[PDB]
């Protein structure tokens, strides 16, 4: 409980406001500082359990280690009346899903070229700290007014947060060990463990081009044998997209993790290389607000 | 896990086997006190998993339980003795593989002993001839010895996978998509075929190369086969086949495994009680 507040009440800073999402992994409300008007997701758990808030908190330490341009922003946690109150910066672009919903469109490549080039920045980073996401999509890339993103983890469950920040070695005496284990077991721990968020990334992209990830007509258990026996998913219109962006999935969407590349790897391709303004999604997010102004 | 009580007012300890042998202060009964120096309270929860299983396992073929105290920071966890000791030291001290009709009576017990461990959601993960210790009766009592604290919540019961479905890496679909599920029991059986050419032959399959060069052997080569196979029984040979079949969705379950002939038709201990016999006669000569 280092970075938790047992003594301040955070009633006394944050006016509860509404409620953000749809709260299918659980209640985010929406804050709004008393003083300055400010905004705030507050994601808040109702505990009674030093034990319980442990494993909560674990949520806490990664985020307090996750300063980085392209990471959501933890303001604050607090521990009062029962409740742990963790405090995050309101991103007040909204998550991209939400915004391709909101305009009735997928992004155009420009759009998905800053979204790409600072996911890799994201994923660069989480990976140096040995961190791994593991559940990359359009609804956890949060976007500011100025066009830059906010990479999120909504959907993990607190008894999966530990895995995040480090896998366990294999089980087992060697000679006597099911070629199943071998195979998934003896490289965790190691930078093989970072190589999912590559080809994840890769589905987002495609996901923010065609609104829709591949193979979405199925449900999500069919849709587990579709990814182990389909060639990996390509764009449905090649003509409508550069042979860069092209090029990029078919490297990133590779089946065999050793053969994916890294992120810091990926920084280097010139679907990405050249992108050093956010312009593109900075207009994309003036776009979706402004309709929100009609609302 | 008992607080209130010095164990050393219980049991005395008598030797080693950390695992010391202890003799019950009260009737003599002989057991095995598995001493554990821990740190703080944190430290007391992760052991205690292992307490949390063994309670749950009292099965007949499974080490069984007899208690556990927490006391001047020390967890002990005692385990009834047992007198036959393991069948890796059997082999060693008569310098011989296991005869078919014992390697049978071994085989159907471990059959019996996974298909409860299964049943509970438990899973072995070790299992190998020294996990396989012996009564005098010649039933086997399994054990898994090797255990760390952070790996027994995960023999305990195994995390739902991490992820969407529609964005999962093949890799992640592979490997993580199926676990929390009866899939999660395969393993064991691939590892008891391995533990039975070890039985045969003293030494499991690769045993010439050292431990992290067998894994790659292990990814490289085809299933394992016995050395001289017409010493072995066709059915002996048909049941190591099925077993140790790579694919876990193509390998048997240990339910499935008690209906073949190579045990199916097994009534009685008595190859197991001869050997122990046998064992223990040499170790006087030792
Ligand atoms: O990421 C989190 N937690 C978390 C918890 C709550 C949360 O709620 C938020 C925060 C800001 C929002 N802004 C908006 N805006 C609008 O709705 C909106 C509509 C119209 C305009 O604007 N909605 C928000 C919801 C966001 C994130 N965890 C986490 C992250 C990682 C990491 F590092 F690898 F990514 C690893 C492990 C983790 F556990
Ligand atoms: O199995 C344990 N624990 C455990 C801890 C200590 C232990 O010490 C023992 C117990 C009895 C002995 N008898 C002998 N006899 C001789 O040396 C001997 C020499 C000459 C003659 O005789 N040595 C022993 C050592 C045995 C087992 N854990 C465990 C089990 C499972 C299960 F269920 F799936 F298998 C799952 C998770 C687990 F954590």
């Amino acid at each position: 409980y280092e970075h938790v507040r047992r003594d301040l009440d955070p009633n006394e800073v944050w006016e509860i406001v509404g409620e953000l999402g749809d709260g299918a992994f659980g209640k985010v409300y929406k804050a709004k500082n008393k003083e300055t008007g400010a905004l705030a997701a507050a994601k808040v758990i109702e505990t009674k359990s030093e034990e319980e808030l442990e494993d909560y908190i674990v949520e806490i330490e990664i985020l307090a280690t996750c300063d980085h341009p392209y990471i959501v922003k933890l303001l604050g946690a607090y521990y009062h009346d029962g409740k742990l109150w963790i405090m995050i910066e309101f991103c007040p672009g909204g998550a991209v899903d939400a915004i391709m919903l909101e305009l009735d469109r997928g992004l155009t490549e420009p759009q998905i070229q800053v979204v790409c080039r600072q996911m890799l920045e994201a994923l660069n980073f989480l990976h140096s700290k040995r961190i791994i996401h593991r559940d990359l999509k359009a609804g956890n890339v949060l976007m500011t007014l100025e066009g830059d993103i906010r990479l999120a983890d909504f959907g993990v469950s607190a008894k999966n947060l530990k895995t995040l920040q480090k896998r366990d070695s294999f089980i087992g005496t060697p000679y006597w060990m099911a070629p199943e284990v071998v195979m998934c077991e003896t490289m965790k721990d190691t930078p093989y463990d970072y190589k999912a968020d590559i080809w994840s990334l890769g589905i987002t992209l495609i996901e923010m081009a065609q609104i829709e990830p591949p193979h979405h007509e199925l449900n999500p258990m069919r849709v587990l044998l579709a990814i182990a026996a389909s060639d990996p998913p390509t764009l449905l219109t090649p003509s409508k997209w550069s042979v860069e962006f092209r090029d990029f999935l078919a490297i990133a969407l590779d089946k065999n993790p050793e053969t994916r590349p890294s992120a810091a790897q990926l920084l280097e391709h010139p679907f990405v290389s050249s992108i050093t303004s956010n312009k593109a999604l900075r207009e994309l997010v003036a776009e979706a607000k402004a309709e929100v102004m009609e609302e």
